[PDB]
């Protein structure tokens, strides 16, 4: 794969659709709005033209900072999951981010045809964004990132289950929470899950510490048949499974997806990084986050090797 796929997009989430064709949604710089395209192959997205197909509100919940769209396919339905603020307070140190879907019924998702089902609720009310889905055993399950006042830091990890794709019915469960060394760096946080099923296990990439170059990526495991919502199933990391590369010139590696490549044979790891390291500017404004892909290694124990941000071929 020659990278970058595509520049200045970050929290890139790819999801190949029984169509053939790979759908690519991400935050655009301006955080303003929900952008999708379209093309046969993950290279074929650079000259995809992409499409606002959502815009922030005037005001109100919806109006700000909307941020990591995934777009999904559930039950005959698409879903974008995505997350804004009512404004650009800071509040017990974070923004105040809630969650939100549109879902489009129809067959083609860039039809006119997107319903706000409106703010998915969890068990209390502070920054959640992030928020990715996924099934087992004809379950489904809803995992984000959610502040705790009562746990140090921005943002931990949940999980919990739906009763239907905008609707939780259980309490959130943590699966982590940023105490780590390389959790902690700029800022204390879990945020950017992104669900990968293989080899009879789960996991749970995340990502950690600011947008900088401190920016990581950690990993929970844990066997597909164990009790998802006990987090004694989930084993943490003990350092990152995908970090900066010095040597390539790749910093802060992280907000990835996971999709598969043209033939089905391999899995591929979606993410955004930079390309330089000192951005003399608040980096929520520097948009030269790019996104990137790479093939998935698996190890004889059945884990996946991410191996290391590869060097930008042009
Ligand atoms: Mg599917
Ligand atoms: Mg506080
Ligand atoms: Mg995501
Ligand atoms: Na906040």
């Amino acid at each position: 794969i020659l990278n970058p796929i595509i520049i200045q997009r970050a929290d890139p989430m790819i999801y190949k659709h029984n169509d053939g064709y790979y759908y690519f949604t991400a935050s655009v710089p301006e955080y303003d709005r929900i952008e999708v395209r379209k093309a046969k192959t993950i290279e074929g997205l650079r000259n995809a033209e992409p499409v606002d197909v959502w815009r922030r509100h005037e005001s109100g919940e919806m109006s700000n900072l909307i941020w990591a769209p995934e777009i999904h396919f559930i039950n005959g339905a698409w879903y974008i999951y995505f997350a804004a603020a009512p404004d650009k307070n800071i509040e017990d140190d974070t923004f105040n981010h809630r969650m939100f879907v549109i879902q489009n019924e129809n067959e083609n998702p860039f039809t006119g045809n997107w319903v706000e089902k409106g703010r998915i609720k969890t068990a209390w009310e502070s920054f959640s964004l992030d928020a990715t889905i996924f099934e087992h055993n004809e379950k489904l399950y809803y995992v984000w990132a959610q502040q705790d006042i009562n746990i140090k830091g921005h943002s931990n990890i949940y999980i919990a289950e739906m009763e239907n794709p905008w609707t939780l019915k259980t309490k959130p469960v943590m699966l982590t929470k940023p105490e780590l060394e390389w959790e902690i760096k700029g800022f204390w946080v879990n945020e950017g899950p992104a669900v990968l099923k293989k080899n009879g296990k789960i996991f749970i990439t995340y990502s950690a510490s600011a947008t900088d170059v401190n920016y990581c990526i950690g990993m929970l495991t844990a066997e597909e048949n164990s009790n998802l919502l006990d987090k004694n199933s989930w084993t943490k990391s003990q350092t990152p499974v995908f970090k900066t590369s010095m040597e390539n010139h790749q910093y802060g590696p992280g907000h990835n997806s996971f999709t598969v490549s043209e033939d089905g044979k391999h899995d591929v790891i979606v993410y955004h990084a930079r390309n330089y390291t000192e951005i003399k500017g608040d980096p929520l404004y520097d948009p030269n986050r790019h996104t990137r892909a790479q093939i998935i290694n698996w190890r004889e124990d059945g884990t996946p090797d991410f191996g290391v941000p590869e060097v930008d071929s042009l």
